[PDB]
Parts: structure tokens; C-alpha cells; sequence
């Protein structure tokens, strides 16, 4: 199976797999059962922003999610990602719906990784920023139902022509180039990610959520990962 580290924006509480009884943000280390969660006052139909940060000295994966005019939600988990992830990874966004549904629209996405080595004022770095997506976005690997270009957005899950989100959908977008998160001469490794999202649902119970994830470079959507598994995991272990 894939190796997955993710920050989940979980819109639907599945209490039998350890979700709290409310929408929440969580840190997932190789399991959909988050190592840490925090309550998330999700807003149907409003544009939100998520930030993810980590560095190899502090070994703490942290995330913050907010909306304009509202307080934020934050979650952190102490973990050495070099003991979890391989040396080369791909980064991406994932989303799903199940019997309950929502739009999982990405309006922008940025990522920065830095490897600071032993040699004088070195730094290896990768940075990308999307503030709009075109219909043929060649530097994204789209998987499942994900599409780009509709209103210049990245639609991670299926939406009808009338704009209604569809259930039982799963889709991901990974940045085309592999990302180097560890090197033998590196003295500090760090990354940060930001994405803005629009989760819209005609229903009182939207599902299932959006995640920023880091994976083995050849990661693909696991079989049966619609719904609560967020397109990231093959089971709820
Ligand atoms: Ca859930
Ligand atoms: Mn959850």
C-alpha cells in the first residue's frame, strides 16, 4: 500500500472510526484514524484557507484552517516525517464524497520545500503556486474524478453541469515533479503548503472532506477510498 501523511479537513463525523462528533481538522499518519484532531467550524459555501507547516528540526506537523471574519482551528502532532515518508515524495490534494456529498473546489494552491545543506549558503528549493487552473494543467497529475479549468478552478470531485456536487466521487491532484524532503547533507528540511477551498453542499450534512497529503511518488487512489477514506487509504485501520 501507499505511505500517506495528510492534513484532513474532515466535514463528516464517522464516529466509529474515531472521528469526533463534529467537522474537524486532523493529522493523519499512515491511517485515516487521525493521531490528533481539533474542532473545525466549517462554513458551507464560504471560501476557506488551510496552511500546513513542518521542519525536520522540530519534527512537528502543524496545520491551521480559517475563514475570513472567523476564528481559526489548528492542530499539531509531533512526528519525525523522515521515519514515515521516503526520501522522495509527491505532494497533492485529495477529496471525496460518499452517500453524502459536497463540492471540493480548490481555488489556489501553493507549496514550498527547502533543503538547507552543509555547504556554504546552499539551499535546494522547490516552489509552485497555482492561483488559477487551466483545462490542460500539464504540471498536475489528475487522478480519479479531478478536473481543472471549470471557472479556472480545480474540482477535486465530480460536479454536474448545473453545479450540483455528486456523491460517491473521489479525485486527487499531485504536483508533477517529485519533491526531495531528505538529503544526507541536509541540516534543516522544511515545507509549507497553502490552499484555498470552496466546500458547497445543498445538504445539512456535507461529506466527506479535503486533504493535503504527502506520499510515495507513485501513489494512486486506493480501491474503495470514496467517502470517509478521503481518497487516501484503502481501509480504516
Ligand atoms: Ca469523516
Ligand atoms: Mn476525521
Amino acid at each position: 500500500a501507499d505511505t500517506i501523511v495528510a492534513v484532513e479537513l474532515d466535514t463528516y463525523p464517522n464516529t466509529d472510526i474515531g472521528d469526533p462528533s463534529y467537522p474537524h481538522i486532523g493529522i493523519d499518519i499512515k491511517s485515516v484514524r487521525s493521531k490528533k484532531t481539533a474542532k473545525w467550524n466549517m462554513q458551507n459555501g464560504k471560501v476557506g484557507t488551510a496552511h500546513i507547516i513542518y521542519n525536520s528540526v522540530d519534527k512537528r506537523l502543524s496545520a491551521v484552517v480559517s475563514y475570513p471574519n472567523a476564528d481559526s482551528a489548528t492542530v499539531s502532532y509531533d512526528v519525525d516525517l523522515d521515519n514515515v515518508l521516503p526520501e522522495w515524495v509527491r505532494v497533492g490534494l485529495s477529496a471525496s464524497t460518499g452517500l453524502y456529498k459536497e463540492t471540493n473546489t480548490i481555488l489556489s494552491w501553493s507549496f514550498t520545500s527547502k533543503l538547507k545543506s552543509n555547504s556554504t549558503h546552499e539551499t535546494n528549493a522547490l516552489h509552485f503556486m497555482f492561483n488559477q487552473f487551466s483545462k490542460d494543467q500539464k504540471d498536475l497529475i489528475l487522478q480519479g474524478d479531478a478536473t481543472t479549468g471549470t471557472d479556472g478552478n480545480l474540482e477535486l470531485t465530480r460536479v454536474s453541469s448545473n453545479g450540483s456536487p455528486q456523491g460517491s466521487s473521489v479525485g486527487r491532484a499531485l504536483f508533477y515533479a517529485p519533491v526531495h524532503i531528505w538529503e544526507s547533507s541536509a541540516v534543516v528540511a522544511s515545507f509549507e503548503a497553502t490552499f484555498t477551498f470552496l466546500i458547497k453542499s445543498p445538504d445539512s450534512h456535507p461529506a466527506d472532506g479535503i486533504a493535503f497529503f504527502i506520499s510515495n511518488i507513485d501513489s494512486s487512489i486506493p480501491s474503495g477510498s470514496t467517502g470517509r477514506l478521503l481518497g487516501l487509504f484503502p481501509d480504516a485501520n
